[PDB]
């Protein structure tokens, strides 16, 4: 009597951005035709908790017809994760804004001083005709950091286009980061370069237990319980684990091997047990054991009964993990033939993923990730940097980018010599000479 | 590796070798670990048994779980507190789902 | 239904499990039977608490099946749900036969060993 | 952007590694805290770890600061060359303190060894 269609053509599965811009979402061309949408059209997106966003839609020849690509800023504003479903509809009646009010998110502007409006907001909006909605949180990059703002009002309300004539007001009490859902300084899949296939495998492994945990009180099938990540130091194993927790909404508990082993006899075992209990209490959860081999070497390489007791404690806790619903243990080692083989038994670490060294294309992606908050001069050739860094891992490339930025600062701290000023930092360019200097040091 | 004093008369007096199964044994194991599943007509458990040389029961049980979870993932998209019996009972695991499981290299 | 065996299931159990189990199979059943039905990546258990005629009948196409009432408590009944047996073991018939022979008398006929040396 | 956190100085005994560390502290106006390897390892079980932790806290409280670990290999040999669980606990404590160093603003750790391998 009071119903309507259920398999609607404007329901799309949320997928990762290729265009990382806050204002853009991408559809396939057939889906745009089906919905009568055109490149550049403004669209209204509806997510969870009755959240909405306004974006510009573009076509993308790699997007599956049933999916929508959107960046992590839009996903948070819609309160969705990758794999959730949104609805989309045309939004033709968006007007140029007369005035908007925005406020910074407090933690994201700490240690900055100076005119944030001029430094961050003006370039972000300048002649871009961005659509925005009241309640939006958006991220702006520059000056070797990222800052966040909230749209607290628009005129007309509740959405408008920020046009050259739009007045932007920024006066008032900063927003408290704890009162809002946003991704500042949280790692996601957009922070990971050069291991697309390994990340796709891990995503599949955790999808059902972390995103659909109720499924496993319905069925007798067993999901993976433990995932071992293997690879040299600095290839992003911790990064991957953190990113999977954040992108799935799982609780994340880090166990660091040396930290456990720095404890007295008995305290190491209590701390391991406490970690598993806290994860279970907050499940769905990921426990990440960094430097697993510090805790669980092969019995050959143990020279003490306290060390053997600690390995045995970890084995017993993994065995209890089936009784702890929706808890996944990920662990990392760079000496896989070094860890105790009993860790690979059925029901312990049942899956293994090789996080290797990146290739040239992967190194370029990593370089792009670690320069996204920097101003790079026109002469910076990140492809050249990628080509000449054979054998380097992500940590090496991140260190290189920091080294180049600090060299740039040192060169322009001399001519200037309590709280640093945003306009100074945002106009400083890192040049190819700064990368060349970094690439020519031999002390790392 | 165990202490030989464990084999003395009156301790561990008998020993039994539980080896790796052969193709016929692997088929039986596959049948055991799919008995609660709906398998599509195209599922060829004999083919699965033939190509899993050297696998043990735990490997085959993991394979069957992996195939079932792949089937679910493929049909959680088109649906997305407590799961419903009619949904689960009409979902078929297909040969493509077993083929996907058999083609992963991360176990 | 036996309570523990339907936990985490929701929906029409009759239609999903009982109808296919009995459909045109003309199964004989007895009051007090516990039986197991498989599907949906699990196994569920039911108890026959009454039949008409009593105490056994054939479940035929015309038979009406009633399922209303308080679920049965798994602890009050003798059944094998989620208990491993020899039917859960594949591909080592000869080794299992050896082990069965080894334990038969001490585990099944323990009084024997106060009679013999 | 992240600055260097730890600087290892390698070279035979007597090449000025301690001298360099002291001179950098003096010329930059940084607080200087010396940790000597044998002195840490002369302490009882538990006191070695407390003294390492105390060193990092004092440096953080007076930052900008340089912590100099003289004869690092007395504290942190490879796991091959450790013949005790108290020695492994002490190395693990140093690793954990280095990891905490990002939370300790403007603290640089310099360390010296003549056996870098
Ligand atoms: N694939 C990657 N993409 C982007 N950054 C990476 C990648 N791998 C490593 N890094 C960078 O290297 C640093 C350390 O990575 P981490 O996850 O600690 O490595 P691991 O745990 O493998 O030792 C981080 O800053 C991280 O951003
Ligand atoms: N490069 C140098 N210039 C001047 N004196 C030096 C130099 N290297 C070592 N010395 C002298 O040798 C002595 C010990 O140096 P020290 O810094 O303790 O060496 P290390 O720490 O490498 O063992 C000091 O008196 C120091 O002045
Ligand atoms: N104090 C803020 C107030 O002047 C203001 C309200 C609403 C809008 Br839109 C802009 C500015
Ligand atoms: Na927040
Ligand atoms: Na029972």
């Amino acid at each position: 009597a009071i119903l309507k269609q259920k398999n609607r053509p404007n329901r799309l599965i949320v997928d990762e951005a290729i265009n990382e811009d806050n204002s853009v979402v991408s559809l396939s061309q057939p889906k745009m035709d089906e919905l009568q949408l055109f490149r550049g059209d403004t669209v209204l997106l509806k997510g969870k908790k009755r959240r909405e966003a306004v974006c510009i839609v573009l076509s993308d020849d790699t997007c599956s017809d049933e999916k929508i690509r959107m960046n992590r800023v839009v996903r948070n504003n819609l309160r969705v994760r990758l794999g959730d479903v949104i609805s989309i509809q045309p939004c033709p009646d968006v007007k140029y804004g007369k005035r908007i009010h925005v406020l910074p998110i407090d933690d994201t502007v700490e240690g900055i001083t100076g005119n944030l409006f001029e430094v961050y907001l003006k370039p972000y909006f300048l002649e871009a005709y961005r659509p925005i909605r009241k309640g939006d949180i958006f991220l702006v990059r520059g000056g070797m950091r990222a800052v966040e703002f909230k749209v607290v009002e628009t005129d007309p309300s509740p959405y408008c286009i920020v046009a050259p004539d739009t007045v932007i007001h920024c006066e008032g009490e900063p927003i408290k980061r704890e009162d809002e859902e946003e991704s500042w300084n949280e790692v996601g899949y957009d922070d990971i370069g050069g291991c697309r296939k390994q990340l796709a495998q891990i995503k599949e492994m955790v999808e059902l237990p972390l995103r659909h945990p109720a499924l496993f009180k319905a069925i007798g099938v067993k999901p993976p319980r433990g995932i071992l990540l293997y690879g040299p130091p600095g290839t992003g194993k911790t990064l991957i684990a953190r990113a999977v927790a954040n992108e799935t909404g799982a609780f994340f508990f880090l166990i660091n091997g040396p930290e456990i082993m720095s404890k007295l006899a008995g305290e190491s075992e209590s701390n391991l047990r406490k970690a598993f209990e806290e994860a279970e209490k907050n499940a769905p959860a990921i426990i990440f054991i960094d430097e697993l081999d510090a805790i669980a070497p092969k019995r050959e390489k143990t020279h003490g009964e306290v060390e053997r007791r600690i390995v045995s404690q970890l084995l017993t806790l993994m065995d209890g993990l089936k009784q702890r619903a929706h808890v996944i243990v990920m662990a990392a080692t760079n000496r896989p033939n070094s860890i105790d083989p009993a860790l690979r038994r059925f029901g312990r670490f049942d899956r293994e993923v090789d996080i290797g060294i990146p290739d040239a294309t992967g190194r370029l992606e990593i370089l792009q990730i670690h320069t996204k908050n920097m101003k790079l001069a026109d002469d910076v050739d990140l492809e050249q940097v990628a080509n000449e860094t054979h054998g380097h891992v992500g940590a090496d490339l991140a260190a290189l980018c920091s080294e180049a930025a600090l060299q740039a600062i040192r060169k322009k701290m001399d001519l200037i010599d309590e709280t640093i000023d945003a306009e100074v930092m945002n106009s400083l360019a890192v040049t190819m000479d700064d990368f060349r200097w970094a690439l020519s040091q031999s002390n790392r």
